[PDB]
């Protein structure tokens, strides 16, 4: 649960994917589950979005963020198994 | 020169692109200039590689790196103007 | 010149790349020359940006644009030769 | 929601047709995709179309990729939808 | 081998809920490799002449297989994709 | 045929400002193909056993070659990259 890029169980059919805000300019941002991407909501120190998912399945998490005020970007991917953890 | 992702002047026709080592597992890594990619060498706290370049031109820097033992990765891009800066 | 995706000569070493506005939500947009990308400025009915270039070379133009208010995107590419054309 | 040129039809509760109205590209090749699973589109009744397995009520990324300018260009269009019973 | 097993880029049935995706070794330097199912990618294990990994899957569904491999001794790569329907074939 | 000309994915010197990039046919369905130099891509022409296209280049400069090809009869593709230095070799 200390990882900046992580997820919360919301229900057996819903996963919240998040990335803690590390200070990027973030003119735009997308949070994605298996490359299905939506704009992240910045709340309580993290960019977050909820998706439909199936407990016990494996997923690719992606965070894509605008950086350097027009001059860059970062894309971060991590694989997870969707469990009942609640971290943030 | 405090920026973790940056470049050093090598000569009028060469640029070193680097990213300070942030602790990724880094089973592979690539440093790129305008999407021409080579494996980075880890030296003095950073992943680094040298490319042909032209002083004064603009370039896209990329750093791509394995993390989480191959369960993840990070790709970082930034645009720079190649100057005589040495960090 | 009547093509919505095109360029203007600025100097022997400068090209303006533009895409006429086709109505996208366009929360973000990038104009690119050989995958070197910058945010486009929307002016006079087109998204535009100026880049260093070399008269007579061939370039890939790219226009990347946010669409559908968070729910989509479009990426358009075209190859050109940089000439003295002004549209 | 049937006006959009980039859209889908219900085929059955387990099958979705994804399509893009033909806008005149050279289209030496084209792909229609569902969640980045891609197949060559068939041009039929003014649109490039293909059918895929899907689950009613799930969210999907639609993609249309097409050649233009005789191989001197291309376009890739993405949009997110929820799979419903609409037939357009 | 039967026709559906000839191909160097292929899959084995493991169970009704598990698929093994593999690519026979073709000689790449292969400092790194990934095997993927619907763009969920894992580092491949090389065993008995092929790079391989097992995934969750549903018999009868369609999947994109991908194999990504390092090539040219630091100077390149190859990425291969092919679509399959997950069946009970067992090949390698 | 010397070492630098052996590989199926390679280049020919055409003149001091032109490089031909090619990939020898390896059997793909190949409904479409692209040959690229530094990610500037053109449809390849198939002639004499290889997919090939010419580009502007400068002797002694380093380039990324890419070959992209349709495969599996509508069901896949392959993308190959390699880095080279442009020299006066003539191979195919």
């Amino acid at each position: 649960c200390q990882d900046d890029f992580n997820f919360n169980y919301v229900s057996d059919q819903e996963i919240e994917v998040y990335h803690v805000d590390k200070g990027w300019s973030a003119g735009w941002n997308y949070v994605c589950l298996n490359d299905y991407c939506l704009p992240g909501n910045k709340s309580n120190g993290a960019f977050r979005k909820t998706f439909n998912a199936v407990l016990g399945q494996d997923y690719k998490l992606t965070f894509k963020v605008e950086d350097r005020y027009g001059q860059g970007q970062q894309i971060l991917d991590r694989n997870i198994t969707f469990t009942t953890q609640v971290c943030n």
